C-alpha cells in the first residue's frame, strides 16, 4: 500500500 | 497499509 | 494499518 | 491500527 | 490564531 | 491564521 | 493563512 | 494563502 | 554561534 | 552560543 | 555562524 | 557562515 | 567544542 | 566543551 | 568546533 | 570547523 | 507478523 | 511477514 | 513477505 | 515478496 | 558423539561520549 | 562424531563521540 | 568427520566522530 | 572428511568523521 | 580515560578420543 | 582517551582422534 | 584518542586423525 | 586520533590425516 | 574401537 | 578403528 | 583404520 | 587406511 | 636461562 | 639463554 | 643465545 | 646467536 | 593383532 | 598384524 | 602386516 | 607387508 | 649436572 | 653439564 | 656442555 | 659445546 | 654376557 | 659379549 | 664382541 | 668384532 519515503534538508 | 517515513532538518 | 514515522529537527 | 512515532527537537 | 491540529492514530 | 493540519494514520 | 494539510497514511 | 496539500499514501 | 534546531509547527 | 532545541508547537 | 535546522511546517 | 538547512513547508 | 547528535533505529 | 545527544531504538 | 549528526536506519 | 551529516538506510 | 526494531552492538 | 529494521554494529 | 532495512557495520 | 534495503560494511 | 560449544553472546563494547 | 563450535556473538566495538 | 566451526559475529568497529 | 570453517562475520571498520 | 579490556583466555578446546 | 582492547587468546581448537 | 584493538590469537585449528 | 587494529593471529588451519 | 596415546609436554 | 600417537612439545 | 604419528617441536 | 608420520620443527 | 615447554591448545 | 618449546594450536 | 622451537598451527 | 625453528601453519 | 609395545633394556 | 614397537637396548 | 618399528641399540 | 622401520645401531 | 628425558616406548 | 632428550620409540 | 636430541625410531 | 640432532629412523 | 650401563647424568 | 654403554650427560 | 658406546653429551 | 662409537657432542 505504498511506501513513500522523503528526505529533505 | 503504507509505510511513510520522513526525515527533514 | 500504516506505520508512519517522522524525524524533523 | 497505525503506529506513528515522531522525533523532533 | 491558526487552528493547529495534528492527529496521530 | 493558517489551518495547519497533519494526520499520521 | 494558507491551509497547509499533509496526510501520511 | 496558498493551499499546500501533500498526501503520502 | 551555536546550533539552533527550532521547529515552528 | 549554546544549542537551543525549541519546538513551538 | 552556527548551523540552524529550522523547519517551518 | 554556517550551514542553514531551513525547510519552509 | 564538541556537539554531536546520533540517531539510529 | 562536550555536548552530545545519542538516541537509538 | 565539532558538530556532527549521524542518522541510519 | 567540523560539521558533517551522514545518512544511510 | 508484526514490526520489530533492534539495535545490537 | 512484517517489516523489520535492524542496526548491528 | 514484508519490507526490511538493515545497516550492518 | 517485499522491499528491502541493506548497507553492509 | 556431539560436542557443541557456543559463544552467541552479544558483543562487548567500550563507549566514550563527552 | 559432531564437534560444533560457535562464535556468532555480535561485534565488539569501541566508540568515541565528542 | 563433522567438525563445524563458526565465527558469523557481526564486525568489530572503532568509531570516532567529533 | 567434514571440516567446515566459517568467518561470515560482517566487516570490521574504523570510522572518522569530524 | 583509560578504558582497558583484555581477553587473554587460554582458548576453548573440544577434544574427542575414540 | 586510551581505549584499549586485546584478544590474545590461546586460540580455539577442536581435535578428533579416531 | 588512542583507540587500540588487538587480535593476536593463537589461531583456530580443527584436526582429524583417523 | 590513533585508531589502531591488529589481526596477527596464528592463522586458521584444518588438517586431516587418514 | 581404536587406540589413542597422547603425550604432550 | 585406527591408532593415534600424538607427541607434541 | 590408519595410523598416525605426529611429532612437532 | 594409510599411514601418516608428520615431523615439524 | 631456562627450559620451557609451553603447549596451548 | 634458554631452551624453549612452545606449541600453540 | 637460546634454542627455540615454536610451532603455531 | 641462537638456533631458531619457527613453524607457523 | 595387539599393538604390542615391549622394551628390553 | 599389530603395530609392534619394541626396543632392545 | 604390522607397522613394526623396533630398535636394536 | 608392514611398513617396517627398524634401526640397528 | 644437566637434564635429560626419554619417551622410550 | 648439558641437556639431551630421546624419542627412541 | 651442549644440547642434543634423537628421534631414533 | 655444541648442538646436534638426529632423525635416524 | 649382558652388560648394560645406562647413565643419565 | 654385550657391552652397551649408553650415557646421556 | 659387541662394543656399543652411545654418548650424547 | 663390533666396535661402534657414536658420540653426539
Amino acid at each position: 500500500g505504498g511506501k513513500v519515503q522523503i528526505i529533505n534538508k
